[PDB]
């Protein structure tokens, strides 16, 4: 059991724990407490012995525009204490929830993902794309921030070092063609951007077919070994990322910038 | 040094050539054939005249993997330690540590542990674009073997590996090419593996001309150090974590049909 | 810093631009030129106004690698000689690239070979003048082994199997292999008769691209990115340089370097 | 920086001295006091005249650890509450110690417990007032797990087997165990009725010891020394803080923290 | 779950107690007894009521190590893969990964692989100051086993380990104490291991009172991560590198006398 | 075969390759080319299949006072190039020779060792002491230098972190009692400091006894595995140590200091 969140729902169908970002009018921008909620959902899926796959789906034309900076603009003895509680807290927690998750984590990329939300996409085990207009953007250089959500590790791992530097240093998207050239996307469904619902249903339909005859505990057993390849690097990066970001918040540059 | 009717070998100058020669059973290998492969690699590795170890096969498959017939002691655990754990840790280690340049001539699909050994090779040449690697662990009620925990993400990427391993889908030729797994496709007919094998060796004889072969080995020694610890770690964990699967009985139940 | 006739530098805003300016000799570099490169990187790294270190070259080659004439040219042993002439300089220049905190951009106006190609592979971003560029690491044909962190950089940036094919058989990492691995961030598709025009267009484009950005974020992100492989590079540097010694002392490279 | 009534600081030459000044409460620290400590370390770290960061305390205890009253005291879930109150502050203060570039010296005027004892174990050098000092990590009796990098620091500085005996059974790392592991560089053998005299004698002795030394060498050496375990500490920090959450959310610690 | 006349076990509250009960042969263990030990640890590890796994022995020795009698297949390599490699990778892994707090009651000397298992325990209590650990690998024509590559430098220091291992010298009680290997010496007579074993359990029952036992396991989970990769790497390398020693024949030649 | 060096001799007796520092009048201070010679001797011992132990012995009352700074005080386009050739070169080479050596490396500590020479002592597998007056001093803080010869790794490994900081930061010796409390010394022979010859002979005498009945290839096989524990850390530290020392040499502080 868990509280309700009006921007994120979940349901369980057979071996699938399905998380749904359901705030398309605001491009599924997420506040700090929504990221914590996501982490709590993962931890709930992780403790459910009937669950073998955790599927993250979204709504409308964006997967997620990233952190809601209306919530950032909105009691603390210092700026450091403020950002330790408001930024360090939620980033380190949600990122860890994704890094350690034992169930097969699948992202249905119905549209672009930005920032911390795009970082979480990059931590999923498998990504399916609605169409060739999807992209990931990590706009840290334009926001006055640094890598978040384990992207220090995930982006070189999944897109290559040089590509990662070009994208991160100059605030350029990891476009669909770059995703495909790195095998980031396992299947493109080539559906119109206006029907994330049909896309989400189609992915689930195919997953139900693909799991037939499989010994699902083998999936988890394999994931347990595969995770060990980079678990340490991800855990190292998580604490360093959140702590090194603090000087950027406390300097004030990100507030000054994402005001406009 | 002992004889094996399913696997031969010969030495031609700096090449130690291993040949899987049981095409009628798609070069399926029993436990003791995997051990023999390990012994052959270890033999090639002690030979100071050998710089390249080339694994070639026969017929339409490179190898269909572990022989299900050979699959079918005071406990179940003891039995599987002797039968599975022993053979897998040994052969996998022989490949991981091999100091000579290890080349696979992929004359057809490779499955399971055999496909794992293909992924541990340094260089892979394909006969044609119909080759594939399949790691059917999820379908067999098993987990990663032969260092695939490390080798598959390394050589195919993490996401691609999950899609293939979680859903028992092949690493097809196109995915091999997109990841540079294959260094040359020879585009030869599958009806003649022998001609493919001869052509690869002909090409290799030409490519080695004028090179300082000790440099090849010196370079490999350093290159190997990139992932040696990860492979060694993966080897002991893979073999020990598979035990619960064998003991549970699920693979045997599935292996019959 | 001293002047070097073969390598210039200048600062344009946040950019520290190194320019190999010996096109007549395909920008082949002697030991002291590599040290000089290391010294420039270290100077760039201490300049708080610099955020990007851009390495550019001249003519039809980026660099043909180590100058063979310099190798042919007061030591009590062969070991002592090569510790001084090879080990010293490789370990220093490689370290300078590995640790550099500024964003390192290579403008590849043509082929790079050997240690120079190793340095290209240690850069963070690479732009190509056209599709005739390649990298060649001819260690097997020279009687040497991996240099300049290629032990780590080549598998990292080109894949393990591709790296073996190329290194074991002295084959180039051609443009298509570079593109298939995302090694080149942009190909400018300009004539190789005007490296200078290429060099200027890269800088024009970079001036455009940095606009609006918080440049300290670039360095903050690089600081974290560097931590992925820093240990592997440092360990590789030490081992490459020392393990190469037996090749030099045996004499095979010198026997080959004049054929 | 803001003033804190429980923690002062000052700079004497190359020394940045932090002083816990709440002896009446055995220098128990609330969440915001740990953050404040982190902030002081970070300030010390940015001061180019500082080479040593000296942490001193007052009275008969170094610190009794986290203030229980503060723990007993606007969140949509228990998880959100503890991410904010525990995870945030532990991950921040631990990181501040782990990364600190200045030589970190603890003047142990008495026992340290819990997170405070974890911070003592992250210091580079520890001096004891007398042989009655101990460190206690009471996590097993509080329903918690390792904090403040003790996952790494305790096996590193006390040995694996000793660490298990102490952590598993809630037993102190006593003075004799500290001495047997070289944890204490000097015991001053002074009365515990005058932490202040102890604190002053340490600083007197340090003024003596730094004379003649090239202080940038100290930091250069620490930079390299830190690289031995930096990855392990950073990875431990992340995991300790997140894995502790289930203990807080289950409620066992709160059930125990008022008995 | 099967019975073993040389090793019993019982569960008392949160303690899973293993008892070596063949004091007449100094608790020498054959290959299948090492496997049984592994199975017992794995059994204790699945038991949610168990927080501590306590290994106790009998008589004057904890264990004299591998049974030389049990020491005395298409090749030598295959034989030693099945007989040595299999058992060693398995038992060593069972100790390395064990999630419960692992306590050894050292009632006397431990030798060889048994001494290696003592070094993998989390906490060690000694009966008296005459206990020692001996790793006689150099004398037997073998190399490190049971993760001692890692455990001995970790727990005794690097230099001390070289002196002992290179020259076949015991890790005596004084060296154990100087390195904090022993958490308590009970100073009881060697003529009564049973009374020592009972006293340790009595003390442990008292020490656990009022503790949150899940914290013990949570802490161990994190602590284990410090060296888990090194131990796993060491396990596969140790077993595979010993093979050449067994195959050469030197250990057998020496084991007879 | 190898050139002669008037300050360092060697001989082979059975399985022992014995290196002898034989310049007691100058406390076995070593110049750059002498450190290279030491490295070459190790590499020679390493290629000799009859050799299983490499024993380093010295002469007089000091094992070695460290680097000869008459040779440092005594053609290059820059200060950097000078020190790359004169310092970086020899340190990286000799340190590597010790780190990778496959034979059991035993140091007979006949007296104090200082600086790079003391670093090499700390890289040996086994150390025997003549008496309780031996010490190791790493005077880098007083010389204006940093850790050398893998001491970044070896000193925390063999003496503990905290002890190492106290000694290195304040230029204090690792005295005999500290060595013993860390099991650094395997045996103290308790002989007068005036007879390093009798000490050196006694160690060899005991080693000849101790090796009897051993399968010597087992010693090397075990060392091969044991080395793998820290080999990467040592190799990482070697390149970083030599490169980070450069700024100290080029700044000039060490020349200014060890002038006096």
């Amino acid at each position: 059991e868990i509280r309700q969140n009006e921007k994120i729902s979940y349901r369980i169908e057979g071996p699938f724990f399905i998380i749904h970002l359901i705030n398309p009018d605001n491009l599924n921008a997420l506040e700090g407490e929504d990221y914590i909620y996501l982490g709590e959902l993962l931890e709930l899926a992780d403790r459910n012995r009937d669950v073998y796959f955790t599927i993250i789906q979204s709504s409308g034309r964006f997967f997620s525009s990233g952190a809601d900076f209306k919530g950032i603009a909105k009691k603390y003895p210092s700026e450091t204490s403020k950002w330790v509680s408001n930024f360090v807290a939620r980033n380190v927690y949600v990122t860890d929830a994704f890094i350690k998750h034992s169930k097969v984590l699948i992202c249905c990329l119905n549209g672009p993902a930005i920032g911390l939300s795009a970082a979480l996409v990059a931590l999923c085990d498998i990504v399916y794309s609605i169409n060739d207009k999807v992209y990931l953007l990590y706009p840290f250089a334009n926001l006055g921030l640094i890598t978040e959500g384990g992207t220090t590790v995930s982006l070189p791992l999944k897109f290559g070092t040089n590509t990662t530097y070009e994208c991160l240093m100059f605030n350029k998207p990891f476009k669909y063609d770059i995703m495909c050239e790195n095998g980031f996307i396992s299947k493109n469904f080539n559906m119109p951007s206006s029907n994330a619902e049909a896309f989400n249903a189609k992915v689930l339909e195919e997953l139900r077919e693909k799991v037939k005859g499989l010994y699902l505990p083998s999936c988890l057993g394999m994931k347990k070994l595969l995770k060990s390849n980079h678990i340490d690097a991800f855990n190292k990066a998580n604490s360093v990322e959140v702590n090194e970001s603090l000087k950027y918040w406390v300097d004030g540059e990100p507030l000054k910038r994402f005001r406009q």
